[PDB]
């Protein structure tokens, strides 16, 4: 402290010490949009070719979540069986769980599950994965020529690129849109019942030509004396061609003439699985989804693998052109501009604000050094303990460009003025100054980590957003009066300039700033008024109380976000087609959407991803989505070409205008996170019923709901309601008449609408499936049924329509589970300015309405919102007990701390004015941002609060003479700092650009907190500490004259 | 837990070298303490049912859940949850002529679920307008209709 | 822990439970880790007031 | 049973296509034995937890 | 060798091509820490330089 002052150079070798690590912490820091924030999900994925939903329920599902168990930290299991076979078991785990174990350990207790399955699925792969929706990128493969379908596009992607660009430094996972090429062999159940033949005559067949074989070698061991040759038997090789596929062998005829495979079907090297179209801007296309590898560069991921994909460029085949619907990293790079040109630009004015006040260029270099290397350090600080460089930590910085400021300023300003004081010479000046300040700054340390500490540990999701801003914040501030204590004092005393006493330099210049005095007159009238406020204190209290009244209702008003949503340079739109729907329709629908987009938004758009198959609500025919990118934001300026009117005139255009619902919509800004003003409750069946009785209380509870419009507000469930399903009923006595198997009946139905995956081969060098269905014609209509045969073992061939009864029902084409037991899912959100908590109570009461057999619980979002949310309270009472504790400490008081607490309401007024007169909301940043301000506040409170207790002890100054004397060295410092950050921040406010939801959700709270904070505080101030210490002691005094020094 | 995964890393490559009948009766790999923790238990006061109509509720109401919790190694249960328990009659097979292995292939055809397909499936015929699922052998849902087995 | 874990589980599944089904305890490790320690603090707390 | 090429291409590359992302990884080498065998290597970062 | 053709180091040859390609940072690093550790013992730039 003092110590530095009488050493510059080893302050110069701490400065550069931590600036040295800083820029090595800043070249080798990664950088990804935000840190990892979700409560970790392993997915275990079955597909079951064929299976409807009961049959993926029951066979699959149901056994995978009986063998669950034993594994470590399981929040809660939620199962999809969907009607399209495929089985997702999403295991969501306690938060901050290794994810490496949670993945093993799920994984090994369900490799205990597998000799329990059916062979299909056993064989069909059953998969456990981690679970991010968030991938860096989703490139798109295309074919201009015309040349390529999707399939042989996916093909190219898999054998030619997928696996190239996944070498590229920055990739982890790599994934497939679309299938790849399988061995496809259409049967034709004429060209079948002529040679008299079924499906599982075509199915060995394959399996014994196709294959490899258990072989031997020549002069193997041991061997016979005197051996001399030794090489490895080449026996039965599969099948390359579709050709050689074609010949593969059936049955022999009478005559001789012989039936090749290629007679009875059509064969084709064919997708593996045609569940979905993907079409880019009508061209046919594949894709490829990108994930940032764990912990690295996402800018230099992305730079990498668009350079890796450009080295293929020069040996891709014909008109086969790469493209970007989805990319993460111009707007995370633009995002960076941004901060980058927000510290500096804060900076900057920082540098005018203290020149056009100190005139001395000297002075005005002290911060200029100062912060910069609290800059650095913090991120160095940060980097130690792991973090990145995302938007949370960034902001997290930025929201504390003003503690930092104000701590360089504050010490710069009072050597400044000892000098202009006293006339003492800089050295001996900043030891007066420090000798002034040292205690305080301590104390504010203590009182902000005090503050900033307790916003680190909150719980869920929730916690980790926090934490991000609480050790950004912290650490900037730490190694920021740890600077203040040890460099900056030796810059003081080391390149400032000697002030002439009682210099003040009023006119003493024509060119210039005749300011000085306008600037001391004021200062005059600001002490020649405060005494007399003083002098009637009553008023102020009754002021304050208002405006204490105020804050809270301006307050209570405030609504309740959780993030500001950001134009990304991408939105989507989903389609939802009627039940049943087929996959022609469906991509009708997608196509217009797209023309609407290519051309009734011919100045935003730039490419849709059109893809029928996959949509929001599930899997099937039924559903269809659409990637919707536009152009960079240089060529979209109003505010009718930014997404919120885009998405806005795109659900005009589709709502009024169809058979169909089709809306849009774009991407919340954490991808994957609660509504905030709501839920998702999961209805569940815990006594033994089945589907009709659950469903119908599902019903139930959505009219109850929608009873109340005034609490709950489109109350609705997520999945898809009971489509009309076709029984065949096999009459088992029938076909154990006619001489055939029961086996051969079912399977060869199988093989016929739903297909069957048999045997491998190796195309080209890459091993790939053999499928074998029926062709398209022969099983589309139920009609279809009768033109399919059944061989006895007698010769004689079987109508399906001989032994197959036949209706039409209803069926759940998808069947969810919670935690192992048959449930319904409904999602929901609270009525408009209606607490979410609300919302659940009431939720809980209508629920209540329910049968036994119906019960109810959590999950997600309302799970962390039931268990972590009585926090709030206790942690800020942590804080204010330890802040009190604190500053009672730094004083020698059980009192006087109230006066310097008392600052906190004037602050958060001004931030709450600001919400409303911006229309913006109480969301995270404004809430770090809230922090911000009433940290300000407060360390403004705790110097004026030391400077008078200073006077009035050590000098034995009076209570007013001496609370006027503090309040007037302290008034030049606070509107410097407060101008220099009003004037940093103000660019956040009023800024459009990519993340102008986050500066403007910051810049707003901070600016008015910070206006009514400033000009609150200098003149309340000095009145809580005035009033305040009337209470204490009894006598002695107000006082002067005394003493000491000794 | 590593150890665990080790160790049933090793199991792994045990595994196809053991019988059908183990692998499908279930091999379990554990952490857990020798001893007991607590035995949680229920009855019915009334009698209003018997022992295994309770241990079947026990292990087909509860135990998934308690042997989930975070904590809980072995969870082992006092009795046992209901099956379709089908008791054959040596002489009532004598006499048709019939062996249990016939019981066996009998119950493994009719009673399974089967993959059926879609009309108007995938890949489809052009101007198609109709998509559904085709349902066909269903399991045997009640104790009669077992009787009813051919 | 684990204890206070399965007795939650256990509530949740007390209000689907058949006619007349209640849980009994006949074994515990539990409740004498909880009034042993106790009655140590019993101890700590009359000790500081002698 | 199987020759070199044949475990190469059924076998070791499906197996090198999944071991992208793995962090702390310095390099691969695969070796594919006609014999039946194929063999993996994974060298690590060194200090890596193992 | 033709075009497309290369070569890498591995193992043993790995490890020593990283000890000489580090060899220059380590002396840059140690170099001025010393420095300015000498700068700061005794609070000077001359005593470092010379
Ligand atoms: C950063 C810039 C801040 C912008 C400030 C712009 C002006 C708005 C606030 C100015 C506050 C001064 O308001 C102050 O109020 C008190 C009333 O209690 C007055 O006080 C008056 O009444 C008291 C006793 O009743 C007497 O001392 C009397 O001599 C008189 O001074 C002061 O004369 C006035 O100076």
């Amino acid at each position: 402290p003092n110590f530095f002052i009488d050493r510059p150079i080893f302050a110069w070798v701490i400065a550069i010490i931590i600036m040295l690590a800083g820029g090595l912490a800043i070249l080798k820091l990664p950088v990804a949009q935000y840190p990892t924030i979700a409560p970790p999900a392993v997915t275990i994925s079955a597909s079951y070719p064929g299976a409807d939903a009961k049959t993926v329920q029951d066979t699959v599902t149901q056994v995978i979540e009986q063998n669950m168990n034993g594994i470590d930290n399981l929040m809660y299991m939620s199962s999809n069986s969907d009607s399209t076979g495929t089985v997702q078991i999403t295991l969501t785990f306690e938060s901050g769980t290794d994810a490496d174990i949670a993945q093993v350990q799920v994984q090994n207790k369900l490799q205990l599950a597998m000799p329990l399955l059916p062979q299909e699925v056993q064989q069909q792969g059953v998969s456990v994965e981690k679970s991010s929706s968030s991938f860096l990128m989703v490139v798109g493969v295309i074919n201009t020529d015309g040349t390529m379908t999707q399939e042989d596009i996916s093909d190219y992607v898999a054998a030619n690129m997928k696996d190239a660009i996944s070498r590229t430094s920055g990739v982890g996972d790599v994934q497939l849109f679309g299938s790849q090429y399988a061995m496809r062999i259409w049967m034709n159940p004429n060209e079948l019942n002529k040679f008299q033949l079924t499906p599982v005559d075509v199915i060995t067949a394959i399996k014994a030509q196709n294959a490899q074989v258990a072989a031997g070698q020549l002069g193997g061991t041991p061997p016979v004396k005197g051996q001399q040759l030794n090489a490895s038997i080449i026996a039965q090789t599969r099948l390359t061609s579709t050709e050689e596929f074609g010949k593969i062998l059936l049955k022999v005829n009478q005559d001789g003439s012989r039936v090749l495979l290629r007679d009875v079907a059509k064969i084709e090297l064919g997708g593996e699985n045609y569940d979905i179209i993907a079409e880019f801007n009508g061209q046919p296309a594949s894709g490829l989804g990108i994930k940032l590898a764990t912990g690295a560069n996402a800018l230099d991921t992305a730079a990498a693998i668009r350079a890796e994909l450009a080295k293929m460029e020069p040996f891709f085949p014909s008109g086969l052109k790469i493209v970007y619907p989805y990319d993460t990293t111009p707007f995370v790079k633009i995002s960076i501009h941004e901060v980058v040109k927000t510290l500096v630009e804060a900076i900057i004015l920082v540098f005018l604000v203290m020149y056009l006040f100190l005139q001395n260029f000297r002075a005005t270099l002290i911060p200029t050094i100062a912060v910069p290397v609290v800059l650095l350090g913090t991120f160095a600080v940060l980097a130690a303990f792991g973090f990145s460089i995302n938007t949370l930590t960034m902001f997290g910085m930025v929201l504390a460009i003003g503690l930092l400021v104000d701590d360089a300023i504050v010490v710069v300003e009072n050597v400044e003025r000892v000098m202009a004081e006293e006339g003492l010479p800089p050295k001996e000046a900043t030891r007066k100054s420090m000798g002034q300040i040292q205690g305080a700054l301590v104390g504010i340390a203590m009182v902000l980590s005090a503050v900033f500490v307790p916003m680190a540990f909150f719980g869920g999701s929730t916690g980790a957003i926090y934490r991000q801003f609480s050790i950004t914040i912290v650490s900037a501030m730490a190694l920021s009066v740890l600077v203040a204590l040890i460099l900056t004092p030796a810059l003081c005393a080391t390149m400032l300039k000697p002030i002439a006493k009682g210099d003040h330099g009023e006119g003493k210049k024509g060119f210039f700033g005749w300011f000085n005095r306008m600037f001391e007159k004021s200062t005059h009238h600001y002490t020649d008024s405060v005494g007399g406020i003083l002098r009637s204190t009553g008023r102020y209290l009754v002021l304050y109380l208002i405006i204490v009244v105020g804050m809270a209702y301006l307050f209570v008003r405030l609504p309740s976000s959780f993030l500001p949503d950001e134009d990304q340079g991408v939105f989507m739109t989903m389609v939802q087609l009627p039940a049943g729907a087929t996959q022609e329709r469906t991509q009708k629908v997608l196509n217009e959407v797209t023309h609407y987009y290519l051309t009734k938004e011919k100045n935003n758009v730039e490419s849709v991803f059109a893809v029928n198959g996959a949509g929001a609500a599930g899997a099937g025919q039924n559903t269809g989505i659409a990637f919707v990118s536009l152009k960079d934001w240089a060529d979209r300026p109003g505010e009718e070409n930014k997404v919120e009117a885009i998405t806005m005139r795109a659900t005009r255009a589709f709502s009024q205008i169809k058979d169909a619902m089709v809306f849009a919509f774009n991407l919340p800004a954490i991808v994957e996170l609660g509504t905030a003003t709501g839920f998702d409750f999961e209805l569940i069946d815990q006594a033994g019923l089945g589907h009709e009785k659950l469903t119908q209380a599902r019903n139930q509870l959505l009219a109850e709901a929608a009873k109340h419009p005034d609490m709950l507000t489109s109350v609705r469930p997520n999945g898809l309601e009971d489509t009309p399903q076709f029984k065949i009923d096999i009459d088992q006595e029938k076909a154990q008449a006619l001489g055939v198997s029961i086996n051969d009946i079912n399977t060869t139905l199988g093989a016929a609408w739903g297909g069957s995956y048999v045997n491998d081969f190796i195309d080209r060098g890459r091993v790939k499936k053999v499928y074998v269905m029926s062709e398209a014609k022969y099983r589309m209509l139920p009609d279809d049924i009768g033109d399919w045969y059944v061989r006895a073992a007698d010769g004689q061939m079987v109508p399906f329509s001989a032994f197959s009864s036949s209706r039409w029902e209803y069926g759940s084409p998808r069947l969810e589970r919670y935690n192992g037991l048959p449930s319904m899912e409904i999602l929901g959100q609270a009525a408009p300015g209606k607490s979410t908590g609300e919302a659940m109570e009431l939720m809980e009461q209508l629920a209540s309405k329910l049968p036994t057999g119906v019960g109810y619980d959590w999950t997600g979002m309302s799970y962390q919102e039931r268990l972590s949310g009585n926090q709030a309270p206790s942690l800020y009472a942590i804080s204010l007990i330890v802040v009190f504790l604190c500053l009672a400490a730094l004083y020698e008081s059980w009192s006087i701390p109230f006066s310097v607490m008392l600052v906190v309401p004037l602050g958060v007024i001004g931030a709450l004015l600001a919400a409303t007169f911006r229309g913006l909301t109480n969301d995270v940043y404004f809430q770090v941002g809230l922090l911000t301000t009433i940290g300000l506040s407060a360390k403004n409170a705790i110097l004026i609060v030391e400077f008078a207790k200073d006077l009035m002890d050590k000098e034995g100054k009076g209570l007013i003479e001496a609370t006027l004397d503090a309040v007037r060295m302290r008034l030049r410092p606070i509107l410097m700092t407060s101008l220099a950050f009003i004037l940093g921040v103000m660019p956040l406010v009023i800024s459009t650009g990519a993340g102008s939801g986050a500066q403007n959700a910051v810049g707003t709270g901070v600016m008015g907190g910070m206006v009514t904070a400033t000009v609150l505080a200098i003149f309340f101030v000095p009145v809580f500490f005035v009033v305040v210490r009337r209470r204490f002691s009894r006598k002695n005094e107000d006082i002067e004259h005394s003493h000491t020094v000794d």
